[PDB]
């Protein structure tokens, strides 16, 4: 599918209730809390950004950013991404979290994120799989460098 992948500045131009309804149907709260939480955690300052991916006809397909990790120094956070059920296995996942990667990358030194059901996308994106109470992936610059350079 061709999207565009684009960094919200204004959370409030966006038509989010089809991306809200579908997640909440799949038992996820983590579109909505992004949404509901936005005057507090904005991804508008230094160190975050939130993106979303749109189609031809610009409607609002995934949605996936990054700010920083809270307690751990010089790591960034992976949140909030999300592609719609019947969008999904069209490449839209991979080119929101390569640009996600690329950007943070500028900031953190350590990149984590917290998912249980996606192990196969974020391993096959370089992330390795850990035991942690509050993250299951993480990935250094370093590492992704290698990846790269
Ligand atoms: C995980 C997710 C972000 C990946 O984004 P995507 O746009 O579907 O992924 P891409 O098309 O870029 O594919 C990259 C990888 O993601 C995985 N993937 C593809 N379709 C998927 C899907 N329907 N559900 C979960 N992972 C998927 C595959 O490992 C794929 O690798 P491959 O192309 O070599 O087969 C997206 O599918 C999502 O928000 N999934 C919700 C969780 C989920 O699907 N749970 C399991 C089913 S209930």
């Amino acid at each position: 599918m061709d999207v565009t992948i684009e960094r919200v500045n204004d959370f409030d131009g966006y038509n989010w209730l089809p991306l809200l309804a579908k997640s909440s149907q799949e038992g996820f709260q983590l579109v909505e809390r992004m949404l509901r939480n936005r005057r507090e955690e904005s991804f508008q300052e230094d160190g975050e950004a939130m993106f979303v991916a749109l189609s031809t006809t610009n409607q609002v397909l995934a949605c996936g950013g990054y700010m920083k990790q809270s307690g751990q120094a010089r790591t960034g956070r992976i949140r909030h991404v999300y592609v719609l059920p019947e969008a999904r296995s069209h490449g839209i996942g991979t080119a929101l979290l390569e640009k996600i990667m690329s950007e943070a990358f500028l900031t953190y030194d350590r990149l984590v994120l917290y998912s249980e059901q996606a192990d196969p996308f974020y391993q096959g994106l370089g992330f390795q799989l850990v035991s942690g109470e509050k993250i299951t992936h993480t990935l250094d610059k370093t590492a992704f460098a290698d990846s790269n350079r």
